[PDB]
């Protein structure tokens, strides 16, 4: 597994994700353990724009390690790109519980109640997105 899984990363480097996602399937097929793993192929799909497969496994990752804050965080993203606004609050506020420290997390859960049409919870987390950084 651990080989299949090397080459995929070489490839998702040089910006290849249709063979990143190969074989990473490939590793996956070996060993489901890695939760790490799932991630990754989750971000290839979410770099080729399938968003519904990043969501898939960025949910089979979560099943497996639900600390990951950058998972959340990119399980948001993924919601936020369909559109489903409601669900992107939802993952992003989970992501902000585990770490709270990037002023771009904060940004973007703003972002989407701005998206959904609610001024004051956009104002509330841009305010905290610019406390941590205003350079932007
Ligand atoms: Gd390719
Ligand atoms: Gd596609
Ligand atoms: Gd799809």
């Amino acid at each position: 597994a651990e080989a299949w899984y090397n080459l995929g990363n070489a490839y998702y480097k040089q910006g290849d994700y249709d063979e990143a996602i190969e074989y990473y399937q490939k590793a996956l097929e070996l060993d489901p353990r890695s939760a790490e793993a799932w991630y990754n192929l989750g971000n290839a799909y979410y770099k080729q724009g399938d968003y519904d497969e990043a969501i898939e496994y960025y949910q089979k990752a979560l099943e497996l390690d639900p600390r990951s804050a950058e998972a959340w965080y990119n399980l948001g993203n993924a919601y936020y790109k369909q559109g489903d606004y409601d669900e992107a609050i939802e993952y992003y506020q989970k992501a902000l519980e585990l770490d709270p420290r990037s002023a771009e997390a904060w940004y973007n859960l703003g972002n989407a109640y701005y998206k959904q049409g609610d001024y004051d919870e956009a104002i509330e987390y841009y305010q905290k997105a610019l406390e941590l950084d205003p350079r932007s």
